[PDB]
């Protein structure tokens, strides 16, 4: 938001993108460093794992964190038509 | 039950089965150890 302003040369501009990469290598840091002894929490690689809490043999909870690292979180989704020279009365409708 | 957790790597479970063998070596110990004056009791050969 502070480097969406007008106000800004691409010099100054610059030092925001210079921190924006300093603080998304801290996030996926985190990400590849929380472990309990070896397995990684916050990783992707904690799927599917039980803990049996129950007196006989296949009572037990399950735990699947997902991936957090800073290649696959934020995701969207950018959509652009073409230069509409033509006019008329429009109806969209998104699907599903 | 105490290794059946996901908290526990493959070394911790290797030592809970490396204990395991153990108390099931003294379990056959005792089955081939427990005798009168030569009768072995509880080896299966006291029958009838």
């Amino acid at each position: 938001t502070q480097a969406a302003q007008d106000g800004q040369s691409l010099k100054t501009r610059t030092m925001l993108q210079a921190d924006i990469n300093k603080l998304m290598e801290e996030l996926d840091n985190i990400a590849n460093t929380t472990s309990f002894n070896g397995k990684q929490l916050l990783s992707g690689n904690f799927t599917n794992q039980e803990f049996q809490i129950g007196a006989s043999s296949n009572q037990t909870v399950k735990a699947t964190i997902g991936a957090t690292q800073s290649s696959k979180i934020g995701v969207t989704r950018f959509e652009t038509g073409a230069q509409s020279f033509t006019s008329g009365v429009v109806g969209l409708t998104i699907k599903n």
